[PDB]
């Protein structure tokens, strides 16, 4: 049986069924907005809130905004980088690669095992909630974890054999799985229609809080930016004490699919950053020793240099250089995608080649682009750091929230 299959097996199951299971439900951005083309409609020609209703009509009992799961991944990732900056700084190596594609993730262990210490451990949005949801939810509703079934939603082919990494699980249990099933936007659109289902046509429905109280999808008003750049933000704020715009990548000349930026940080006046710039200055990616700045009082400073790889070929160039010392960077985002999610191997086929833009343009509201979200500021993100996980990079978090990679691929 396919995953699609073991899934709509677990919703054929009459609700007050006593082999019933508690069948949860994650959706990636990407999903929402293309969504609307499996019928034969624009990109966000469909609301969020009708995609929900649609959802929980399938039979979900739960129905999550992968977004969370996003906001924590920000959270640990942006304190990972901060950590190893400030370790740099008083003398987990840098440059720092995010981890959330898998396609990354996998040639990674198998073409480039020896970059595997300058890897993020963070896992995934979808698997952090994943984590979360069996974990802090289970013990919330008083339900057994094997009582719990974990669906995602994605824009992508390889998102499954992201979930199915074996240590993914509860208790050392490997059939245990923190995440079990991932379906795909097409997928999930012949769903809809193999059942009559019209998403257009249905009444606006609700998210549910992850967190289990309260109203909502469990997050909050307007964007991020994405995770790399949420995770760039958090850090440059705590270490700046000002607040970062949202970025504009240039594209590198010479090189295809690759976009970059320099971001340049002064210490917040009295900080611990303050002091570490100011007392001491003097493998495979060797790494400069950082990009700095200072002058004639001594307003000291560190350029932060930033790039992003779209696909996984033009990232195999991108590496050479840095290995070759040709191309210097502090943190770096591969994306097997040449569009990023938007255009996932899961996504509908277009003859429209301007369909990721449509997409990317209707991710979002104009009210809610213009509008900057910290995730740091959810409430509810405060209330699980504050009751459960304790700090971000710690014992908790790390257990449940990060992961390892294995060289040579599993
Ligand atoms: S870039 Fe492509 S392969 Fe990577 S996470 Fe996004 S959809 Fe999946
Ligand atoms: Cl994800």
């Amino acid at each position: 049986l396919s995953h699609v299959q073991q899934a709509l097996a677990e919703l054929a199951k009459p609700k007050d069924d006593p082999t019933r299971k508690h069948v949860c439900v994650q959706v990636a951005p990407a999903v929402r907005v293309a969504i609307a083309e499996t019928l034969g409609l624009a990109p966000g020609a469909t609301t969020p809130k009708q995609l929900a209703e649609g959802l929980r009509r399938l039979g979900f009992d739960e129905v999550f905004d992968t977004l969370f799961g996003a906001d924590l991944t920000i959270m640990e990732e942006g304190s990972a980088l901060l950590h190893r900056l400030t370790e740099h700084l008083e003398a987990e190596p840098l440059p720092m690669f995010t981890s959330c594609c898998p396609g990354w993730i996998a040639m990674l262990e198998k073409s480039y095992p020896d970059l595997i210490p300058y890897v993020s451990s963070c896992k995934s949005p979808q698997m952090m909630l994943a984590a979360m949801v069996k974990s802090y939810l289970a013990e919330k509703k008083g339900i057994a974890p094997k009582d719990m079934v974990m669906v995602s939603i994605m824009p992508c082919t390889r998102k499954q054999s992201e979930a199915d990494r074996d240590w993914f699980c509860v208790d050392a249990d490997p059939t245990l799985r923190q995440l079990d099933h991932v379906i795909t936007t097409v997928e999930l659109g012949n769903i809809f229609k193999e059942r009559g289902i019209n998403l257009a046509e249905l009444p606006e429905g609700e998210w549910d809080n992850p967190m289990g109280v309260g109203s909502g999808a469990g997050v909050l008003f307007g964007t991020t930016g994405g995770v790399m750049e949420a995770a760039l933000r958090t850090a440059y704020e705590l270490f700046t004490g000002t607040p970062l715009p949202r970025l504009s990548l240039s594209e590198v000349r010479g090189m295809d699919g690759i976009k970059e930026t320099n971001i340049t940080m002064v210490p917040a006046p009295g900080s611990k950053f303050e002091e570490l710039l100011k007392h001491r200055a003097a493998g495979p990616l060797a790494w400069d020793g950082g990009a700095g700045f200072t002058s004639e009082d001594g307003r000291g400073g560190i350029t932060l240099r930033v790039a992003v790889a779209n696909g996984l070929g033009n990232a195999k160039k991108l590496i050479t250089k840095m290995q070759a010392g040709e191309a210097k960077y502090d943190f770096v985002e591969i994306m097997a995608c040449p569009a990023g999610c938007v255009g996932g191997g899961g996504q509908p086929r277009s003859t429209d080649k301007a369909i990721t833009q449509k997409r990317q343009a209707a991710l979002y509201n104009l009210d809610e682009k213009s509008t900057l979200r910290r995730s740091h500021e959810n409430p509810s993100i405060r209330e699980l750091y504050d009751t459960y996980l304790g700090e971000p990079l710690g014992h908790k978090a790390h257990e449940l929230l990060h992961t390892h990679y294995v060289a040579g691929g599993v």
